[PDB]
RNA sequence: CUAGUACCGAUUGAAUGGCUUAGUGAGGCCUCAGGAUCUGCUUAGAGUCAGAGCGGA
């Protein structure tokens, strides 16, 4: 069970866990500083125009 | 950060409308004049040959 699911944290509820974002986890793809984050995408669109 | 809501207040920017000072004023109508032209009569041009003079539009 281990070697199968090491990888599985288990929490109580999605809707409370911490899960960071950018997480370091070696599955994470090569690019992350490499693509674009916005936050506001309402505020950049209408901006942008 | 964004949205919403208002005040003044600068340009008169740049316009719309009412009132008002001063000055100007189209057009037709009435009236004082003017007379391009057209035409009747008359002594008189000829057996249309001119001129003048008295009228009308």
């Amino acid at each position: 069970a281990i070697e199968r699911l090491k990888r599985y944290r288990g929490l109580k509820n999605l809707y409370n866990c911490d899960w960071q974002v950018d997480e370091k986890d070696p599955s994470s793809p090569a690019e992350w500083k490499r693509l674009l984050r916005i936050g506001n995408y309402k505020n950049t669109k209408n901006r942008i125009i």
